[PDB]
């Protein structure tokens, strides 16, 4: 017989039969008939025979449900593999995730509840019959699914005027103007953070220094307004008085008139201090709790260098105790002609810049003048120069050019994006032998793939479209092109069309192995290939935004919701290939693959060519004295090179 | 045999004979012995009769519930009635009723 059990615990007991009878009891109580200690009998005496010395609770179930499968009664067995399963699920969710297998804080926990239960409805109900056989064969990815059911837009760059000029209104929270440094950066927070809710990426805040530039000689003016009310004097002509730039300097050695005006610019200049750094720890701290980016670097007023002083002296200290900030992602704009050569304006703020850059990672770097960012309007005099100034954000986006629009990045975004897997088709077209036939093979299956990532775009934006105006209640009300025309029940269909959609890719080094023995920065005829090949995709793009109507370009993807999601699915189907499929990464956009040993300039020259064949993102990543990020931005300089983030 | 199937929607649609193959497989992959194809081809072939022309999806789940508890391999039928009664509590969500709202 059996004379002890051992119990889930670990205690040790003694058999009761008792137990093992109750137990069916209960199940038999609930399948219609329900019947009477005669099976109940057989059941225990046949299990309390046959088995050893001690036993186990698992094992005395796994008995019971195996004789009740043997039984005329086979409808209470299929209420007790359930139960015991319930039971099962609920004692190991006590220490686990359980909860998510069928499908920490508590907030990260309902929006990935919320993610999972949308995607397959979307992939399923939404989407089309040619682009769902493309996604499941693992041939596209579309960025961000799981927002497909709310109608929504990817990023835009805030007219963060429009706001502190007059009032703003949201839902039942009303703001009048500005009048202080202090009431303005808490502003310029709130509208940045608001319209996350609205919006399934990044922020950005453009000309940091004209904005908030009129907002330096309003406490200038009050701090005299203060240091004349109780000395009597009638310092009246102080308030419009010429500026060479904020500076302090000690205060003892004077005395009379001379002396209340270094003092009032001494506490402005503290004033707009503490401002800065209460910015950024607050868009610091909101992101652990909002993507965030600010672009500067182009104000030759006596306001607009304080403001830059002030930011950079904060970030190069740090934040808490010396800790380096994460966001907000700042970005240094540099032009010839106002803050480059050593006659401009602007020297001594660059070379801050280097300084900081060299220890905190931050700002990073955009040409402004390459050959694809000049603007033919830009006038030096004109006090709303940066109207044509181009902006970029943290996610590596830029939008510029439109064929029905002016040449700005002010109030405008981008709507969707997708990437397309080309090591695959390589990897599939390995097969023949002929070099020429891979290629043409190649280029066959491209143009398809191509199609049908435009169909995809196309029905995505069809979708976003319909949006009725009252669902973004800040967007489409101060921070884009049409609105103030918009009433509050009317569709956006009459502006979406100033937005930007792009085609990414992912790993060409691996797909021009698979096609030679060499990658991009190993032979010199592996490089012509690669700007064929993407040469090919530009000229497509031309031909699909001629045709639908539309906006497309081509991408350098970020790599951070897609980095190995395509190289796993991969190695299962086709299996282990020496150098193409056999380091759990696939290397990101064009770059040379991070395990080859290669210095910055070959590295600039191989990458540079597609800096200009990218419209639609690009990057040039180089991984290590304030010195040393000089050699950087010339080399930047020296090609055609956009958008550095050295660090 | 049948033709055809009310899905629990409330659509009809027709036999195949083909899917029942992948259910009664895939099951037997969580279960330490890949069981050979003549069992699988035997327990679908064996429902032809004792149909009606038109029975629901429920019934034809829930009359192969009844058809691996006698063939040999248990081991297959424990894991099969826990995956059906883990997505039946799922499917109460009020979810698509939201979607095409
Ligand atoms: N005294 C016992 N003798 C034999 N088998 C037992 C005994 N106690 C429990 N078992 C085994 C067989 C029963 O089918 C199975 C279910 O027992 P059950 O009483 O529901 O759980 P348990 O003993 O772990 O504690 P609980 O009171 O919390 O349910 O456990
Ligand atoms: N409502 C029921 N329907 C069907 N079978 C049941 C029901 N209640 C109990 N049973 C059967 C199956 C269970 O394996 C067995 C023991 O029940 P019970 O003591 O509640 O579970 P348990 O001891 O496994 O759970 P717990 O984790 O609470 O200790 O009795
Ligand atoms: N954190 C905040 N979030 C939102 N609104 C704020 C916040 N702090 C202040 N406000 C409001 C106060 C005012 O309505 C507006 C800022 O106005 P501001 O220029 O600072 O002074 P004011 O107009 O209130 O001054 P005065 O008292 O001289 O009229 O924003
Ligand atoms: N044509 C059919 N005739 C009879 N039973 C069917 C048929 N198609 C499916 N079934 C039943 C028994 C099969 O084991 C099982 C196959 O999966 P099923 O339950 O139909 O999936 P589903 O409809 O929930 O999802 P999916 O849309 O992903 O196929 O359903
Ligand atoms: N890995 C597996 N383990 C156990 N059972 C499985 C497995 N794969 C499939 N099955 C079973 C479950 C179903 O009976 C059938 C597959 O249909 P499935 O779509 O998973 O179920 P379902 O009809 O309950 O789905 P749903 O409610 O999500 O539409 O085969
Ligand atoms: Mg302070």
């Amino acid at each position: 017989m059996i004379q002890t059990v051992v119990k889930r615990d670990g205690r040790i007991v003694g058999f009761n039969e008792q137990k093992i009878m109750a137990a069916i009891r209960k199940a038999m109580l609930h399948t219609d008939k329900g019947e009477d200690t005669t099976l109940i009998e057989q059941i225990t005496d046949h299990i309390s025979y046959r088995g050893k010395s001690q036993m186990s609770v698992e094992a005395i179930q796994d008995a019971i449900e195996m004789e009740l499968m043997k039984s005329a009664r086979k409808d209470v067995a299929q209420k007790y593999i359930a139960y015991r399963n319930q039971r099962n699920i609920a004692r190991k969710a006590k220490t686990r995730d359980v909860f998510m297998s069928i499908v920490d804080t508590p907030a990260g926990m309902m929006m990935k509840f919320a993610s999972e239960t949308t995607k397959p409805f979307v992939d399923d109900y939404l989407l089309s019959e040619d682009v769902r056989d493309a996604v499941m064969h693992n041939y596209i990815h579309i960025h961000d699914k799981d927002y497909y059911p709310t109608k929504s837009l990817t990023c835009v760059q805030h007219p963060l005027d429009v706001i502190l000029n007059h009032g703003f209104t949201a839902g039942h929270g009303s703001s009048r103007p500005a009048k202080r440094i202090e009431t303005a950066a808490v502003l310029a927070c709130i509208s940045l953070e608001t319209c996350q809710n609205e919006m399934h990426g990044g922020q950005a805040i453009p000309a940091f220094d004209f904005y908030l530039a009129p907002y330096v000689r309003m406490s200038y003016q009050e701090e005299v307004k203060n240091l004349e009310k109780l000395t009597g004097e009638d310092l009246s002509n102080l308030y419009d008085a010429p500026i060479d730039d904020y500076i302090e300097k000690p205060l003892d050695g004077l005395q009379g008139r001379e002396r209340l005006e270094q003092h009032a610019i001494n506490k402005t200049v503290n004033r707009v201090h503490q401002a800065m750094e209460a910015f950024i720890h607050n868009m610091n701290t909101i992101h652990s709790r909002v993507f965030s980016s600010i672009n500067y670097g182009t104000d030759t007023s006596a306001e607009g260098r304080c403001i830059m002083r002030e930011i950079l002296q904060s970030t190069y200290q740090g934040v808490g105790n010396g800790e380096t900030a994460i966001f907000p992602i700042q970005i240094w704009k540099k032009k010839r002609g106002v803050n480059y050569l050593p006659e401009d304006r602007n020297y001594d703020l660059y070379k801050l810049a280097c300084k900081v850059t060299a220890r905190r990672f931050f700002p990073n770097f955009l040409n402004l003048d390459a050959t694809f960012n000049q603007n033919e309007k830009w006038r030096a005099d004109d006090p709303e120069r940066y109207k044509w100034e181009i902006a970029t954000m943290g996610c590596r986006t830029r939008v510029f050019e439109d064929r029905w629009g002016e040449k700005t990045s002010i109030a405008r975004g981008n709507l969707s994006f997708s990437t397309i897997n080309i090591v695959k088709l390589a990897i599939e077209c390995m097969g023949i032998e002929n070099e020429k036939q891979r290629i043409d093979m190649f280029f066959a299956k491209l143009d398809n793939i191509l199609d049908i990532t435009a169909k995809q775009l196309d029905e995505r934006f069809q979708f976003q479209k319909t949006a009725m105006a009252k669902q973004f209640p800040l967007l489409m009300k101060y921070l884009w092109v049409g609105a103030e025309n918009l009433k509050p029940e009317e569709t956006i269909e009459s502006v979406i069309n100033h937005g930007t959609l792009g085609i990414g890719f992912i790993g060409l080094a691996e797909c021009l192995v698979a096609l030679i023995g060499k990658h991009h920065g190993e032979s010199e005829k592996a490089q012509e290939l690669g700007l064929k090949i993407i040469t090919y995709m530009r000229d497509r793009a031309n031909e699909f935004s001629e045709q639908y109507h539309h906006n497309y370009s081509i991408l350098a993807t970020p790599a951070e919701g897609l980095s190995g999601k395509f190289t796993k699915k991969d190695r299962k189907q086709f299996g282990v290939i020496p150098g193409v499929t056999d380091r759990d990464y696939y290397t990101n956009s064009n770059h040379v693959p991070v395990y080859y040993k290669c210095t910055a300039l070959k590295k600039a020259q191989i990458e540079a060519p597609y800096h200009d064949l990218t419209r639609g993102g690009h990057i040039f990543y180089v991984e290590i004295n304030p010195s040393v990020i000089e050699s950087v931005v010339d080399m930047m300089d020296k090609y055609n090179m956009g958008y550095g983030s050295v660090n």
